């Protein structure tokens, strides 16, 4: 009468339509045995310490084939909106100085996330998180990226870690005698897009489902640098299940779960409604982060059981940085995922703005255009972003005055990943606005602030703010943190706050960096359209 | 490279749990043999022993509880600073619990989904099929004991059925240094696993004026709806969504009691004290009450503060419900160790209402109910009609199709819940409320075609509930959310299965009761008893 029956049932569990490359003499460090008559892998830790090393230095600079198949359809497909192939060419373009090795593909370099699943006969002595943190170590100390972490001292006093640690170590338990791994190197800002909705069976039926999914994707706004790779989850057995499974789920690591379900409660994706949020992202608008088609690469729906009283839900996307990476370690050694080292075979109206004037003269021309132009910014930029805003508030929330750099120039809301010798800068690209709203306003009614830029769509208070106070949102390309650090960042020096590593107060001086303009003085949005 | 120093996040001084009391279950060594491969010990255990520990854990689970949930209910019965309703809600569930510790009726009718967190040690060897001999056990405390089947497969998107077994279980087994199996199983109600939420934050909320504003803000939002007094956990921080969602689930089964105070350079989680004695301030002082106004929303509160990528801030939620049921356990090579529950909970016990019968018309108990502020405590004898949530989107479905709302919604007031099973020789098995909101969108709807008027169940309703009810000449009733077993035990005399038998627990049901407990939330004049502490 009892039947066992797993939640995930996938047709390909070991990954067999995944590519591979074995780490060259690895086969030294591991050692096929027979102990109490079942097979056995001995493995040298060491060899985790190698294969997280080399995991997360390719990822971030070659991506999947189904990542770069995407920008190419936004740019050939005749329904694309120009901002569409412009978005899709640039990010192509990013791909191709990322592979140099040198630039990772984004200055959000990410956090570090291992997903293991070590066999019940594979021993490694068990000290498995010490040394992949190790391999992790070594990838974001001695390569051009960047310390991401924020440790707590207390409740609110906080420090950069220094080295992009901690990561977060999944290991579980399995059958079998092989190591399993899924390393992601996810950026924050795609992570802040991972939603939990606790919904009812009122939700499970046609109408009421497609009205959720289009509620639901106007919410991602353009904020994790669109094109999506778009997960959702239906029902789960706990709130943190459903969120790891649309999680893996925008790694394309359920790919090959079956698309039925049973009377045991497995799960299984379902192509129809990936079809129809498909459908809701291209109809939406939204496009490839300025408006269009692209909205979105491709989309998993995954159905869960559910107790009776329950439904979670779980939405989730992978960003323009899809940086995951599938590997594992057998009797013949280190095996780690092959990316695409050739993005450039994926490859088939501005007005300047220069900065090098008192910033009411740059105001004035900005005043000249409506929401939606092109612009190229040449000259000095102010970078700041969370935590710098958070002080500079403190600081006038204690009678000191809005900092002079914050008055002169724009502000550019970015966060630099380490420069490479010889080079002007890191990747440097923009991070979220949206996150930076609150202090606009107030800034602004103190003198500062007045030109902003970052990516993202923001609140309506930032409009409000910008119409009230005569400023401007410059929303950049989200995601090509290498070609706008080698082609337009010729200088970068650390301007206040230098122990908050990334998050210090830079001036960099920059040439033909692309934006639009997003929000006038005059009250006009350019997503209030299509993100109403 | 010797810059690189390892640190786990997570650092608790009691990793194994030994302030817990643990029980040996009686010859279980014989499930376990030390052997030496490598030069490295190793425990050869046999599956069976995770069919064992899995069945006891699934049955002991609810029937008793840990001290520390229980001096919550005694600390809301002397506390003179607790409400009357503070002090009857909390005899009532400890009373409740001790017709549970009869270990015949579960505490809950909502005997949860079945959740494992396992440990295995690298050289702790069990044949590989842990999750076989694991949902086994599961499959044997819910098959063999008065439980409740409370899963829902879905055959495609939207079409559903019980899966019969209260499978699949939610099986998360990790790999961990040593050679021993160390557990913690969970078994989840529905409804404390819905007040499981997360948020997207940023550092604007990380000082203390806006984090205590926010703590206001989201623990109003629980409502009374997972059955308070809360185990309430509450995690700041996390490396991703799951993580901080998987950290707040074990907060509130206070599995990181033993976590740090402080904070390193190194980004190591660590419980706050001080934030937690501000969580409870907050919710005493929020009147909300254990389920109907006072100071007892909360047993008591964690806080963890976790590590975060610098462009993120994610914060979990989640509390634990009066139907708090968690055990920990661990296999070693002396054999199955489970920990040891309370099994006398009468001694945490210390040594004006409204009877309403629902045997006359009901537009006859609409005017009785009509003469009484919200707040009246009643108490209900005669029929009830009993329907959740997939009953009522067959109802409306029906009706969306053209057919009537069926005679059997008009007659008598509808009761919310679903049963477990009935012992041999009861009258029903465990029978206690279900959360009402979920139902909000139906009753407007029903009110108009004449049924519906009056409900039964636990938790706030929204604003449609109070305008339908003020339209319609409609009342919401609230009865005590938890003490399923006493209502079983004490109020409910017969229970018949009206329709859709193939719902299983979630059928229609008649039942007959006897001195019902239960509030007058909702008149039909526009008054709510939660509308000035859940505004
Ligand atoms: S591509 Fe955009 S969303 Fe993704 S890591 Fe980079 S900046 Fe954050
Ligand atoms: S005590 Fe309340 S919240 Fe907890 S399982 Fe029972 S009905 Fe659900």
């Amino acid at each position: 009468d009892f039947h066992f029956s797993a939640i995930f049932q996938p047709t390909d569990p070991h990954h067999h339509q995944t590519e591979f490359a074995k780490v060259e003499g690895s086969e030294k460090y591991v050692e096929e045995v027979e102990v109490f008559g079942r097979q056995a892998l001995k493995v040298n830790p060491e060899a985790l310490t190698i294969l997280a090393h080399r995991a997360f230095s390719d990822v971030h600079h070659f991506f999947r084939k189904d990542h770069l198949e995407g920008w190419r359809r936004a740019i050939e497909d005749p329904e694309a909106s120009d901002n569409d192939r412009y978005v899709a060419t640039t990010l192509l373009k990013n791909a191709c100085i990322a592979a140099g090795r040198v630039l990772p593909s984004c200055q959000d370099t990410g956090t570090a996330i291992v997903l293991g699943k070590r066999g019940e006969l594979c021993w490694t002595g068990g000290e498995d998180e010490k040394y992949l943190s190790k391999g992790i170590w070594n990838a974001y100390r001695y390569h051009n990226l960047r310390y991401s972490q924020t440790a707590a001292l207390d409740m609110f006093k906080e420090c950069n870690t220094g080295d992009n640690l901690p990561a977060q170590l999944d290991l579980l338990a399995v059958p079998g005698s092989d190591y399993e791994f899924l390393f992601i190197a996810k950026g924050g800002g795609s992570a802040n897009k991972a939603y939990l909705y606790q919904e009812t069976k009122a939700l499970l039926n046609p109408k009421s489902l497609r009205a959720f999914i289009e509620e639901k994707l106007k919410t991602l706004g353009t904020a994790a640098c669109p094109p999506y790779h778009i997960a959702l989850v239906i029902g789960g057995t706990s709130a943190e299940m459903t969120m790891k499974t649309v999680k893996l789920a925008s790694c394309r690591y359920y790919d090959s779960l079956p698309t039925t379900g049973d009377k045991y409660g497995r799960a299984f994706r379902d192509p129809e409604w990936e079809k129809i949020v498909m459908e809701v992202a291209q109809k939406s608008g939204i496009g490839a982060q300025f408006g269009g088609k692209y909205f979105a690469h491709q989309a998993r729906v995954i159905r869960l059981p559910r107790h009776g009283a329950s439904c979670p839900v779980g939405l989730a996307v992978s960003c323009s940085a899809d940086r995951q990476i599938l590997a594992h370690i057998n009797k013949s050694g280190i095996y780690i995922e092959q990316l695409e080292q050739n993005p450039a075979q994926y490859l088939p109206t501005s007005v300047k703005v220069d900065l090098k004037r008192p910033i009411d003269k740059v105001r004035q021309q900005l005043s000249q255009y409506p929401v939606g132009t092109r612009v190229m910014l040449n000259g000095t930029l102010i970078v700041a972003r969370d935590i710098a805003h958070a002080k500079i508030k403190e600081m006038m929330d204690n009678g000191e005055p809005l900092p002079e750099y914050m008055k002169t120039s724009p502000i550019y809301y970015a966060g630099p990943a380490k420069t490479p010798e010889g080079y002007a800068s890191g990747s440097f690209g923009p991070t979220t606005a949206g996150r930076m709203d609150s202090y606009v306003d107030l800034f602004q009614s103190h003198g500062g602030s007045y030109i902003t830029l970052a990516k993202g769509n923001r609140s309506k208070q930032v409009t409000d703010a910008c119409k009230k106070h005569g400023g401007f949102y410059l929303g950049s390309i989200g995601g090509p943190a290498a070609i706008l650090a080698k082609d337009s960042i010729k200088q970068v020096t650390c301007l206040a706050f230098p122990e908050l590593g990334m998050e210090a107060v830079w001036k960099i001086e920059v040439e033909d960096f692309p934006a639009f303009i997003v929000v006038d003085d005059k009250g006009n949005d350019m997503y209030s359209k299509t993100l109403a």
